[PDB]
């Protein structure tokens, strides 16, 4: 039960109690009927200072301050994320890393403070875009906005859910925008998992076998998220391109119970959002996790966009 | 859910505060020892929420509880529970500066800056005469020690372990020191004092060896502390004017001692020690006690 907010760094510590206590507030504040125009321009604040007390792991001087709160538990509750799962992957383990909760379910990014602006200025809208889609989207499902301060300084971060599956395993992934010319540097290639691009993407004829009626759902998303982000004027984001290997996956498994002691494929659609399996009429037998991420020529790029992600599919 | 209603935003920012601090305390190893420092120790939050949460709470506010890992010491060696404490105060606003929980179990005096400083100036020797007599004493009990600021005023609170119970009821009560006001000895609730008890010439028949034995050891601290103007508050419930009457809990109603058989319950503790002829003061007090 005793959470100790034991991190490598303060400021993750920091990020676990803030967490740990902003969640813990909003289980007293009532769950509004609906939102209101002030819950979008709100915020909370709390100053931290422990004098000779609790210093094992945080520091004795902070400051905390949550975004629009009743905007992000309602966002939660539209992505079907419950408050209390939220706050156990930040707090029961500290974060890894752009960071990842210990259970890899929840990204945790910095960020600008004109990226926090850009949040506000779309907030409404983009609220208002997850209900009426149900949130059935490919775009990020933000879950809250935070900033932090230690030692003076201020670091702005955004949580999240994670693109790839919390269990499965990534042996490839792309960074797709649709054009100029776009590649992985020779840096990047020979990095252990490179963010490859495009022209590396099409230069290698990789192609996903998801089948029709998948194929439909998804191009139906792509479509009106990238109208939705042409409406907002927004630009130069991508669709991040996870790809999970079975049958190397169950050998790499296999490995890994053997070293030690000197089901495959599968994956929860209500926790791996945006993963789908590979059509049975497949080359190899695979996992997708496609979204689009990085969105903190405008209706040009839509169409750009929208064109190119839509020949990945088969 | 703790909506932390209560007539004035104070008790409501002080319901937060011990709430806040006693969840804050439950990720705190509890150590082997206090060490110098935990004396010198407190905790300070500093709120700040623009258009949000504001139903009950004020927007922004300021708790600081003093020395907490000592005043969570103390609570242990009284044998009260944290999550205990922490329902009393925030359940429901504390009621009737003077206030009670709402559930009579636990008393919190508004006091001055002074007062806060003489309870620094007494802990140690306070908190080392309680682990000395295992928590068995006629002095209050003190379970915590906060400090409020709303609209720019800082309050300081006192919180300690009832004298009276809190279930039997009182219908008299005595302030011994060793006389009541004539608007007061109107009151529903009459403060009186050791010439009204002389005057009647009424004596708690009780035990009364250990009681006694006990407040001894307890005003001879109080005397090497140089301390004094203390009194001795005296509860009265009437049996006569579920549950059966004269019927108390022990572990609850501490200070509380049913009558005697051969006489026509009694609840007994010291109160007051933060007032600061000492060691002069002590038998005044002593030597008129011993004879009610
Ligand atoms: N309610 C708001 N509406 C629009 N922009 C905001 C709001 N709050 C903060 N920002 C912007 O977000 C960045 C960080 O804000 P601050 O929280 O004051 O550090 C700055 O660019 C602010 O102007
Ligand atoms: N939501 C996400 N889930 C998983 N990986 C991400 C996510 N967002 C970004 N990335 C990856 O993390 C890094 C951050 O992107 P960048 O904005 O280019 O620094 C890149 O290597 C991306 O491939
Ligand atoms: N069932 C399998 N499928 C694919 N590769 C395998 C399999 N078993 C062994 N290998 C490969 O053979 C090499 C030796 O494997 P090991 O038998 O674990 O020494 C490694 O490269 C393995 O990855």
């Amino acid at each position: 039960k005793v959470k100790l907010f034991r991190a490598s760094e303060p400021i993750l510590s920091v990020l676990m109690w803030g967490v740990n206590h902003t969640i813990n507030e909003l289980s007293n504040v009532p769950v509004p009927v609906m939102l209101m125009p002030d819950d979008f321009k709100a915020y909370s604040k709390i100053k931290v200072d422990n004098h000779l007390f609790n210093k094992e792991n945080l520091p004795s001087r902070f400051k905390f301050k949550e975004y629009c709160p009743m905007v992000f538990r309602n966002l939660r509750e539209r992505f079907g994320i419950d408050d209390q799962d939220y706050q156990n992957s930040v707090t029961r383990s500290a974060p890894i890393n752009f960071l990842t909760t210990y259970d890899r379910r929840f990204v945790i990014k910095t960020v600008s403070s004109e990226d926090v602006a850009e949040m506000h200025n779309i907030l409404k809208k983009y609220h208002q875009f997850i209900v009426e889609c149900h949130g059935n989207t490919l775009l990020p499902q933000f879950l809250g906005m935070y900033r932090l301060t230690v030692d003076g300084v201020e670091t702005y971060m955004v949580v999240t859910r994670a693109v790839f599956s919390h269990r499965l395993t990534v042996h490839r992934k792309y960074d797709l925008k649709g054009s100029v010319a776009r590649e992985a540097s020779d840096k990047e290639k020979a990095k252990d998992l490179p963010t490859f691009k495009d022209n590396d993407f099409l230069n290698e004829g990789q192609k996903l076998h998801v089948g029709e009626e998948s194929k439909k759902n998804f191009l139906e998303k792509l479509k009106r998220d990238v109208e939705f982000l042409a409406q907002l004027k927004i630009m130069d984001y991508s669709l991040l391109v996870g790809i999970h290997d079975v049958d190397r996956a169950e050998q790499e498994e296999m490995e890994v119970e053997e070293r030690a002691e000197d089901g495959p494929g599968e994956f929860d659609p209500s926790v791996d959002v945006y993963a789908m399996k590979s059509h049975e009429s497949s080359p190899k037998k695979e996992v997708y996790f496609m979204a689009i991420i990085d969105i903190l020529n405008p209706e040009q790029y839509s169409k750009r966009f929208n064109e190119f992600m839509s020949n990945i599919l088969t």
